C-alpha cells in the first residue's frame, strides 16, 4: 500500500561531485526540491547551490537560511561532506586526525544540529549520513577516517533515540568501494554512485518512515561481521 | 539515474495474510508478477496461490515448479513464513524449540535452496528473509524464535558470501513490533510496555515493512548483500 | 580487588578432544571440578566423563544427573559440541542442513534448558557457548554451520534477557581459524588462503580459546551477559 | 594450558578515580608495573603518577617519556580518560560537542599514536580503550559522547587491522551503567568498578593474545542489539 509522494526540501552536503552529485541528481529526479552545498567548484546545472565549509558553524547557519528562503526548511538532510587523510598510525599526525574528525564527524554534527529545530517543530525530519564500511570493518591506515565514520553511527543513534518520537529519524548509509581490494568484496565488483543514490532515494521516501538508527551497507557484502 | 523497472517473478511465502499479504499486494502494485504460498485457505484475488508447508521439502519443490509454469522461475523470493512458540527457557520443550526452528529456519533454507539454481543460472536473484529485531536484540521467552531469526541472518550471510558474484543477493528485513491481528490480541499491558523500548513511540504498520521489501526487490537494491535492515522505529539499536 | 576464586561444577560438552579438551584441561587447572561429555571414546585422565549425544534430550538429562551426583549440579556449562557438513547452497541437502542444526543449535538448547532450573534456583549460572566467527562474518559453503552459530547467539541473548536477573548469564565465544587436527588436515591452499583475512596473520591455538572460556567461567565475568567475544585475530570485524 | 605471567609496564589514563582507579589498582594487584595519568587531583598511593591533559599532544609525549624512564616503555595502554557534556541535540553547542570529541576520541588517538612506535618495534602491544554502551546503543542527549565512544571503536579496529600482525592488538571495553535506567538492564542492577577492572585485567593478560578489534560489553546485557 504505497504512500503518496511528497516533494521534500532537500539539502545534500558535498552535493557537487562523485557520490554526492549522484544523490543530488537522483533526489531531483524523484521529484524533491534539491539544494547542495559546495565550496568554490560550484553546483551542477539545475540545482540550487550554496557555499559552505562544514567546519564553520556560522557558514552552516546561513546556508540553511539561504536554502529555507529558496525552497523551505530542510526536511531531508543528506550529510555527505567529507574527506580522508590516510596514514599508518605511527605516521599519522594530530593535524591529519583532527582535520578529518572536524570535517567528517563534527561537520555532520553542525548540519544535524542546525537541521534539528525545524524538523522537530514540523514533526518531520530525515537525517541521512553517508558513512563508510571502514567505520566498523576497520580499513588499515585510516584511524582518522574510521573514527569519523564510526562516530557518525553513534551520533545518528543518539539522535534517533531522542528525536524519532517527533518523526525525525537518523540513518546511516555505509558505502563500500564505489567507483568515483576486490578480494574482500563478495559481489566481486565495485559499486556505482547510482547504487548509493538509490538507497538514499529510499531513505528520503515515504517508505522509510519506520527505519531509524539503521546502518545500511551498500558494499556488495564487503562489510559483513560484528 | 533511476534504473528502469523490471517486472520480476516473485514468490512470497506466508503471503496470504498479515505482513506477508501486505508485502505481496505492494509487490504486485509495483508491477511484479506475484505468487504467494499458503496452507489451504487460499491466496486472495490478484495473486497466484500455491499450497505448501515449508517443513516439506517435496512440497516446496512442487510449489516452485507451479510458479515457474505460471509466471517464470522465481527471481525474487520473500521468505516470510513464520511462527512462534514462546516460553520461559525452563518451560520450553524440545518440541516447541524444534517446531519453530523447522518452520522458520530450516523452512527458509528449503525455499532458498530450491530457488538458488535458477537464480545462479540466470545471474539474477534476490532472496529477502523476514527476520526479527528479536534475533540480535534478545526478547525474553523467545529462545526458539530468537534462535531461528538470528539463524536466518547467518544463513543469508553465507549465501551472500557465496552467490553475490552471480548477482544473487541475500538480505534480511528485521521488523520490530508491527500492528497485526496477534499483536493487537494481547491486552494493553504488553503493548504499552513495548512502546517504552521503541524510540518512535508507536507500533509499525504492515505497509512500512512492505515498503522496505519493495525497495529490496527493486533495481535500486543491487549492491546490498548480507544486510540486516531493521524496520523497528529504532527499537533494536545496539551491538 | 580480585574476587576470591570459587571452585565451580563445570560441564564441557565435546570436552574429550580438540578445543573442548583444551578448555576442559584449563578449567581443571584453574581449580574447577570439570566433567566432559563424549560419545564413547571416553574422557581423559583427570576429567569425569559422561556419555551423551546432544541430539538426545533423554541422554542429556541423564548426563546432568550423573554430573550432579559426582561433583554437584552444573554451575558452569560450556557448550562446545559441534560439527559441520559444508557444501555449496545449491548442493546442500535438507539432511546436511538439519543434521548440523540439530547437533549445534538444538543440542545447545538441550543442554542449556537442562541446566537452567538449577542455575536459576541457586542464583548462579554461567552458560558459555562456543560459536563461530562464521555466524556473523559469512563463510561460503557454510549455510548450515553459519545458521547454527548465528542461531546460538540469538538463543544466548534471549536467555540473557530472561535470566540475567537471577545471576544466570549466557555468553558466546566466537573462535576464528584455530589450529586443530581438521584445519591442519586440508592442504596449504585453504590454510594460507585464510591467513589473508586474519589481521594477526596466524592461526589461533586451542589454548587461546581456552583462556577466554576461563575468563568467562571466572568471578571477573559476572557483569558480562549476552556478549559475543571473538577469538579470531581480528578476522570477523564488521557489522 | 595457562601461559606464564609477564609483568607489563602499564599506563592507565585517568587512573586516579572511579573506574580508572579500579583498573589501576587491579592491574597493580595482578603484578604489573602501573602508571596513571591525572591532572591536579593527584595519583593514588603506591602507583606512579604523571600529569597529562590528553588534549595536549606534547604533554602526552612527555608523559610517556616520564613513564618509560620510571618503568619501561608502555606495553599495555588503557585509555580511560574522558568526560561528558550532555544536552538535547537542538540545545547542544559546537563547543560542547568538540570538547568531548577532543578529550574522548582525539585524546584516545594521541595516546595510541604515542604508544604505537615502541609496541610495534618490541612486537608487543595491548591497547585497551574504555568505551561505552552508548556508542552503539544510542543514549539520548549525548550526541557528543556517543559519537566519541563509537568513534573509538572505529579507531581501534583500524589500528587492529594495521598492527595485529606485529602482536599489537586494540580492543574496547564498553561499560554500561557503573556505580561510581535499571529497566533497560537485564541484570537489574548497575555494575561495579571492579567488574570493569576484571575485564581489563583479562585483556592485559597473556590469555587475550588472539582477541583484536573486539568490543566487550560489561553492562549486564543492556547494550544487546545491532
Ligand atoms: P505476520 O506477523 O502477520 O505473520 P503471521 O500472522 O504469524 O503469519 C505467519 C505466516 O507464515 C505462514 N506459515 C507459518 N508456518 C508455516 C509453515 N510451516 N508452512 C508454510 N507456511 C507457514 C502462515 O501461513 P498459514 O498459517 O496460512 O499456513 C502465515 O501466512
Ligand atoms: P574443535 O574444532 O576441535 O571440535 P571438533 O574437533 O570438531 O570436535 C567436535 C566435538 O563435539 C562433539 N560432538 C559433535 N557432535 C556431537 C553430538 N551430536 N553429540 C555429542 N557430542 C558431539 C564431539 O564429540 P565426539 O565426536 O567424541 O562424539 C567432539 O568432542
Ligand atoms: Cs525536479
Ligand atoms: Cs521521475
Ligand atoms: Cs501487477
Ligand atoms: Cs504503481
Ligand atoms: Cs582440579
Ligand atoms: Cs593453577
Ligand atoms: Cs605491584
Ligand atoms: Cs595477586
Amino acid at each position: 500500500a504505497k504512500p503518496p509522494f511528497v516533494s521534500r526540501s532537500v539539502l545534500v552536503t558535498g552535493g557537487n561531485r562523485g557520490i554526492g552529485l549522484a544523490i543530488a541528481q537522483r533526489l531531483a529526479a524523484d521529484g524533491h526540491k534539491v539544494a547542495v552545498t559546495h565550496r568554490g567548484s560550484g553546483a551542477p546545472k539545475g540545482l540550487f547551490g550554496v557555499e559552505v565549509d562544514v567546519t564553520d558553524s556560522d557558514a552552516v547557519d546561513r546556508a540553511f537560511t539561504a536554502v529555507e528562503e529558496h525552497q523551505g526548511p530542510v526536511e531531508v538532510l543528506v550529510s555527505n561532506a567529507g574527506l580522508s587523510a590516510d596514514a599508518f598510525l605511527m605516521r599519522m599526525t594530530e593535524e591529519k586526525f583532527e582535520k578529518v574528525i572536524n570535517a567528517n564527524l563534527t561537520g555532520a554534527f553542525r548540519v544535524a544540529q542546525r537541521a534539528s529545530r525545524s524538523m522537530q517543530r514540523n514533526k518531520f525530519g530525515r537525517m541521512i549520513f553517508i558513512g563508510s564500511v571502514s567505520g566498523l570493518w576497520g580499513i588499515g591506515n585510516q584511524a582518522n577516517y574510521a573514527a569519523s565514520k564510526a562516530g557518525v553511527i553513534g551520533m545518528a543513534r543518539s539522535i534517533a533515540r531522542e528525536l524519532s518520537k517527533a518523526n525525525v529519524t537518523a540513518n546511516v548509509v555505509a558505502p563500500g568501494y564505489i567507483d568515483t581490494a576486490l578480494q574482500f568484496i563478495p559481489a566481486k565488483r565495485v559499486g556505482t554512485p547510482a547504487e548509493v543514490a538509490g538507497v538514499v532515494s529510499f531513505l528520503a521516501s515515504e517508505d522509510a518512515s519506520y527505519i531509524s538508527g539503521a546502518v545500511i551497507p551498500v558494499d556488495g557484502g564487503m562489510g559483513m561481521g560484528h
